[PDB]
């Protein structure tokens, strides 16, 4: 069976339990995770152990918290204490598990499923074979020696209008908001990078990225996470917003593809 789950977000006692819900078997079953992994739950560690040890028994996408968990580890960016992620940061194996964590894809696709999933979604503006080479081109970046220096370059909010033209660290910016930090669009597509309300209090003429018809939706369904204030409701049909918002006292969703069946975990906190 085909298992996807929104954003965990430390809480590993609620990914346990519902996976037991579900009798995930690795060799029987796949498990395909929508990032945002770690901060603010209070297991990030216990989390990010588990997901490495199931090797090709889960497909993870890389979200903006996982990111940057990654930019805190190499001294870009400061630890906020918000995120819980100390202990994490100064387990023995964190060189293991981050240098894991960034080699992990910002792009799911099944064909056979005629699925894709992404952190955030895919920009209305992009068709597959871009997403595709823009993923490609961020995980290269981040799988490399001098990820450090790129982590560093994706802290920003402009150009926020895709071009086949773009270049350096406006490209890579662009593609960085687009996966992991994407929710509102302007009706030409652009991203909208500051509001983060639900579709029904977002100031007009914002719309969500997935109202806006894109190449990659009209072929394939997508499933992502990160908009926990969507409360996964509200999505047309093949579009599939899995974050509950567990971490922020919601439930922790999982979702069988192969019967369109939904399981809940509540959260703990
Ligand atoms: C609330 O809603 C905002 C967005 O939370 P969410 O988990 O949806 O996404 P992210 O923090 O990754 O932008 C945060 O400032 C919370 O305090
Ligand atoms: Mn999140
Ligand atoms: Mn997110």
């Amino acid at each position: 069976a085909t298992y996807l789950i929104g954003d965990v977000h430390g809480c590993y006692d609620e990914l346990i339990a519902l996976l037991h819900k579900v009798e995930f078997t690795p060799g029987k079953d796949t498990l395909w995770l929508t990032g945002d992994l770690v901060a603010r739950g209070p297991g990030s560690l216990d989390v990010l152990r588990y997901v490495k040890s199931l090797g090709d028994s889960v497909r993870l996408v890389l979200g903006n918290h996982d990111l940057h968990l990654l930019a805190v580890f190499a001294g870009i960016s400061r630890n906020k204490p918000k995120d819980r992620l100390t202990p994490l940061l100064e387990a023995p194996d964190a060189d293991e598990l981050l240098n894991w964590l960034r080699r992990q894809p910002l792009l799911q696709i099944d064909e056979e499923k005629k699925l894709v999933m992404a952190h955030a979604g895919i920009t209305p503006q992009w068709d597959l074979q871009t997403a595709k080479e823009c993923a490609r081109d961020v995980e290269a970046v981040l799988s490399s020696d001098s990820y450090p220096f790129f982590l560093d370059a994706m802290y920003g909010d402009m150009p926020n209008n895709w071009s086949p033209e773009l270049r350096g660290l406006g490209r890579l910016r662009f593609i960085t908001n687009a996966f992991t930090r994407m929710r509102f669009c302007f009706p030409n597509g652009q991203l909208d990078m500051y509001s983060k309300e639900s579709p029904e209090e977002a100031p007009a003429p914002l719309k969500p990225w997935f109202a806006i018809p894109g190449p990659v939706a009209e072929e394939y369904s997508i499933a992502f996470g990160h908009w926990a204030s969507l409360e996964g409701k509200g999505t047309p049909e093949g579009i599939y917003a899995l974050d509950t918002g567990c971490c922020w006292g919601g439930t922790l969703t999982c979702l069988r593809w192969e019967d369109k069946q939904y399981f809940v975990q509540p959260s703990n906190r």
